């Protein structure tokens, strides 16, 4: 019942007793491990929102109190009359900050007790909910020195009025299909560019064309809202040491906020809830960069610096990695964008999972996504073992709502 | 029922039908994955069900199931079972066996390899004498002069648990370990409380940091017995860099022969405690984990320093650096020397290929994700973004605890 995990490069083990507290399924059984899969009425209700307020006086320690007993019974009345409720302000902060504590792909999570919360409730139209973005986009990106934020969009009621920020991120690049056979822009955005020309976006068609933002009020067919260009803080991409790498014309955008997920507070569900930090240096350099079906630019890199290409076991793939994630940290600093390195944002995750186990009793964590994508082992986070379970408020995948949408 | 592993960059979906012959616990539910957790005397009573299935599975793999032969082996093994409690496997059984614990091993990325496997018949051993003779000629067979040829030695099986056959060296070749009065470590740090066990048992150690260990050797339950691998059986590669010519005279070097034999084989509820096995080496087993490990040799600041990489911080990626060009160079002297090596890229490209045909053939292919992906460059390899699924297949290969914790000293 009560769980050991070691560190076997500090001989270090702690012991886990949240993880009785998960309430939702891993996808594994005691037959089959999922870890390696990415995506595995009033009577519901009631029992979520005490488990969450229960959590909530608790954590203010006021558990049992007037308060606490008075607020259960609100709640009650209002579920029992109107099938919902409204969280309060500090609920609703409270519940954000705790879904980022909980997301257990997550490296960055020291960070999860300064998030400012932007409570966008009160919104209405796509119009408010572009307002509402590009007032997250400026106050997050604060000219390079980027602070975490949330921006709360109202709370689904029966369904079919559901707030959506149709984009998989605020900031993106479009992606083309060419007459030519090959693709020019990102690739994992081809369907969504499609998507927005349709709606009726003029498409520049340029290897790096930031996408619209498609936006969806109340249930609405969604509308298309140009972020300012001046707002979308972008860093071209150079080497400290290799002169030619500037000529490759690649660039990275500063702010990585996403925003197809969905919230989940004490039963309460928000389909609209973009959400932004900094980045990790990897995520851009190894991934954006470098995944096949993405930018892709390992042999242009290695040609210029002349590596033997011959073979794999050169490591001339290795080699162009090491230089282009350089180039990425490098260039961020210099332009004096917040970033993160592997090693840094590694190295402070395991002192908050120790954080975590001396102070809640555990970190749901897993390991496929924590371990940065070059260099594993030699960051402390490989060593470490980590158990994954779901606790609430938590951050949940969603259909993509071209597939749900009735226009 | 049917599951679905998808690769995100190809897009290719297989579909899974094998996970339905699992048998062995995972150690997740599902309220909790354990997926990165490292480590997650019968009775006639269990016995007889897991000897039937595993004859059923090989009588089936020769086309032969339900046939006259099938059934009087499965009849022979009932009344061997009832009369001694135990049965002996056939020849043919024994190798089936063995091959296909390594079929059957998800933390592998080698398996591709899985039909060759040559099988060394041990079960008349009698004496540690014995066990050494037998590993010798397992280590020379097995390193063909560089030319590596995968095997494994299977020793007699477990009675009753008070006479097991023990390797107690976690492989068969290892540098010793020995910790100073000033907390610091000479040779392999992961070897210091084996190595310890050694001088205790009598071992003259020659004290420097690439010690070859000598074997522990356990027959029959009896007390562990030392025994010195001829020097001469033990090929090892000197380290050095295609361009860095300074990379010679950190002094290292590495063994050729990767042979681990602290583990337990099962087949057909038959369990074979020692049963060292041996195929060559993926690059990054000793460049990244032997050589960079911090608990291990440790040497990326001793390399970015000759490379006069920017060390102030971690952000200029110099521990990247030096561990690339340390990689590289552990690949360019195994291949100088014509020892068989394989590298992460070639490695990982193959596993997918074995494991695309194990999906159309056998119905699945159980695989460790944690431990499939390399410890360096893990995306730039197709294994990253390949969805696996692991469950446990018999006949299969177990941990078992160290003999030092459970052995009944004799004296
Ligand atoms: C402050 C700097 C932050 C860093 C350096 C960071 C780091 C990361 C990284 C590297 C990932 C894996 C991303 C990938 O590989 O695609 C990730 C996943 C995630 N992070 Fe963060 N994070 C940060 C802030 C936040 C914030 C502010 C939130 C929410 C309030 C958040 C919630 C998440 C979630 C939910 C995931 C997993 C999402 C998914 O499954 O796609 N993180 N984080
Ligand atoms: C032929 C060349 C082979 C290569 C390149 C290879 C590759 C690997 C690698 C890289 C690992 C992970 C090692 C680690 O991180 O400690 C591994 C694990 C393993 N392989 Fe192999 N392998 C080979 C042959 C074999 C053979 C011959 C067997 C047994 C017959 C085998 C059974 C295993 C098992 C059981 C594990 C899990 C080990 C553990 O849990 O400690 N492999 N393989
Ligand atoms: C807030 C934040 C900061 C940061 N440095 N990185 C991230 C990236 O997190 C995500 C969020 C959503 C999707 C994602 O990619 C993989 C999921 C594709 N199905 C990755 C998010
Ligand atoms: C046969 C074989 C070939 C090859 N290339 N690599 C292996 C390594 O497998 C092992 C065996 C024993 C232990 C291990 O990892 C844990 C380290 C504890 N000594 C990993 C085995
Ligand atoms: C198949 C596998 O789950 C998939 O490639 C995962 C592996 N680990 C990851 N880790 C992070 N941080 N982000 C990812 O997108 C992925 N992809
Ligand atoms: C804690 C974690 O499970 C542990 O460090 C694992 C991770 N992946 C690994 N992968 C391989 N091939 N070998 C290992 O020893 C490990 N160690
Ligand atoms: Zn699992």
């Amino acid at each position: 019942r009560f769980l050991k995990v070691k560190n076997w490069e500090t001989d270090v083990v702690l012991t886990d007793t949240l993880h009785l507290k998960s309430t939702l399924e891993t996808g594994c059984t005691e037959h089959i491990c999922m870890g390696s899969i990415m995506l595995p009425t009033k009577d519901q209700l009631f029992p979520l929102a005490k488990e969450f307020l229960d959590q909530y006086y608790s954590s203010i320690k006021r558990f049992g109190s007037k308060a606490h007993m008075d607020r259960l019974e609100e709640v009650n009345k209002e579920i029992e009359s109107t099938s919902t409720y409204q969280l309060k302000d500090t609920e609703l902060i409270y519940g954000a900050k705790h879904a980022w504590r909980n997301a257990s792909r997550c490296v960055g999570r020291i960070q999860w007790s300064k998030l400012q919360v932007f409570d966008a409730r009160d919104c209405t139209t796509a119009h408010g909910m572009f307002n509402y973005i590009c007032n997250h986009v400026k106050y997050a990106t604060n000219k390079g020195n980027l602070r975490s934020a949330i921006t709360i969009f109202p709370q689904r009621t029966d369904g079919k009025h559901d707030f959506r920020v149709w984009n998989s991120q605020l900031i993106r690049y479009a992606g083309y299909k060419q007459p030519d056979g090959s693709t020019l822009g990102d690739p994992a955005n081809v369907q969504f560019t499609e998507i927005c020309i349709q709606q009726g976006w003029k498409a520049p068609r340029g290897r790096f064309d930031v996408l619209p933002l498609l936006l969806q009020a109340n249930g609405n067919d969604p509308e298309l809202f140009q972020i300012p260009p001046e707002l979308v803080l972008e860093v071209p991409i150079r080497h400290p040491k290799f002169d030619w790498f500037k000529d490759l014309g690649l660039k990275w955008y500063g702010l990585p906020a996403v925003s197809n997920m969905l919230l989940e507070i004490g039963g309460l569900e928000f389909s609209a809830c973009p959400f932004s930090g900094w980045y990790m240096g990897t995520e851009i350099g190894v991934r954006d960069c470098c995944d096949n079906s993405r930018y892709n630019i390992l042999e242009e890199v290695a040609k210029k610096m002349d590596l033997d290409m011959r073979k794999t076991s050169s490591l001339w793939k290795d080699q162009a990695l090491v230089e282009i994630n350089i180039a990425v940290l490098y260039s961020f600093q210099s332009d004096k964008v917040t970033i993160v390195d592997h090693h840094s944002a590694t190295e402070s995750f395991i002192k908050h999972m120790e954080n975590e186990y001396r102070c809640r009793g555990g970190c749901p964590a897993d390991w496929v996504w924590i371990v940065p994508p070059m260099s594993g082992s030699i960051t402390p986070v490989f060593h470490q073992e980590m158990l994954n379970y779901r606790l609430t408020p938590s951050f949940e995948y969603q259909p993509d709502p071209w597939n749900t949408h009735v226009w």
